[PDB]
């Protein structure tokens, strides 16, 4: 199991465009277009993204094409981020895909929020900080995934992903 792999069991593979868990357009595999209301400011940013004329429609290929732009992406702002970097650089390569995920669901920004759980992932207390993620509105909102994610941090395992 990799990155790649794991993210696309818990975005899936959607070539039309989609909403959200969170109502926004989307498309592929969890490739954010737009927070806004209209499906034709969506497709204005998704001919943008793929430099065609789509109308609201991708290839397997365009879509795998810009989830290789957002995992370099991700991985380059987590290296990129005073805070996320530091936290990074401790970890084993398990837990590194685990971070890697938030922050392809999240923004740097968002998961750079989570003071504490970052704090207690540096310092190895693998339990507490489990317990700590899940206090959180993303464990509320998406529960299966945040579960996942978080007993990949628990655990230092794929075992999450070996049911999926």
């Amino acid at each position: 199991m990799n990155i790649f792999e794991m993210l696309r069991i818990d975005e899936g593979l959607r070539l039309k465009i989609y909403k959200d868990t969170e109502g926004y357009y989307t498309i592929g595999i969890g490739h954010l277009l737009t927070k806004s209301p209209s499906l034709n400011a969506a497709k204005s940013e998704l001919d943008k993204a793929i430099g065609r004329n789509c109308n609201g429609v991708i290839t397997k290929d365009e879509a795998e094409k810009l989830f290789n732009q957002d995992v370099d992406a991700a991985v380059r702002g987590i290296l990129r981020n005073a805070k996320l970097k530091c936290v990074y650089d401790s970890l084993d390569a398990v837990r590194r895909c685990a971070l890697i995920n938030m922050v392809f669901q999240m923004g740097e920004t968002g998961v750079a929020g989570f003071t504490n759980s970052l704090r207690m992932l540096q310092q190895k207390r693998w339990d507490e900080a489990a317990v700590n993620l899940a206090k959180s509105r993303w464990y509320n909102q998406t529960p299966n995934r945040a579960k996942r994610v978080i007993t990949t941090f628990r655990t230092g395992t794929w075992d999450a992903y070996k049911n999926l």
